[PDB]
């Protein structure tokens, strides 16, 4: 099986939630491949790279976890290719917040400098899914303490989906480790049929 982790804006595989998850997965589920790609800064490119990884593993068991903007990408991927996904404090309308991020930018971890343009916003916006066709595939993890995103949008948008809403906390999501095992089970990446 494969666990595809999708990081957020100006982030990278060094994301805390990803590295801690990877260490845990290594001890408890060594046969689960943890894929945490470094996403390019452009929406279309990031989407194509993510789609390519999916089709390389769609034959076997594959599940996705996406945080912040990564949750938007995860949702798109999930519904389009019918893949289970857990979205952590996901951006529902990232095209709105990123419009304020237009212009010169730099990924502090890769050092890559880029210019976020309006067309990039269009590309992200074009991925918007107004009606979830396969809600049973999504699981929303959200903390109302998030000061980057307004939890209301996520709670309403993922209404037909399983949800775990915690009051307090923050955008980074405090205590993500508690969900490691629940996530593997939700994504159906482990099995006991061979025990």
């Amino acid at each position: 099986s494969t666990l595809l982790y999708i990081h957020g804006f100006n982030s990278s595989p060094s994301s805390a939630k990803a590295t801690t998850f990877k260490s845990w997965l290594q001890q408890h589920h060594p046969h689960i491949e943890m894929q945490i790609p470094q996403l390019p800064p452009y929406p279309a490119e990031a989407a194509e790279m993510l789609e390519s990884i999916v089709m390389d593993k769609a034959g076997q068991s594959i599940g996705i976890v996406g945080s912040s903007l990564g949750g938007y990408f995860a949702t798109w991927l999930s519904q389009r290719f019918s893949i289970p996904a857990v979205v952590v404090n996901p951006a529902v309308r990232p095209f709105e917040l990123l419009s304020d991020y237009l212009g010169e930018n730099q990924n502090p971890y890769t050092g890559q400098k880029y210019v976020l343009e309006s067309r990039h916003i269009y590309d992200l916006k074009a991925m918007q899914i107004e009606k979830l066709e396969s809600p049973d595939l999504l699981w929303l993890l959200q903390q109302t303490g998030d000061e980057v995103l307004d939890y209301r949008q996520a709670v309403a948008y993922y209404t037909p989906c399983r949800q775990t809403v915690e009051s307090g906390g923050n955008h980074a999501f405090v205590g993500f480790d508690h969900y490691f095992s629940p996530i593997v089970t939700f994504l159906g990446l482990a099995t006991a049929l061979e025990h």
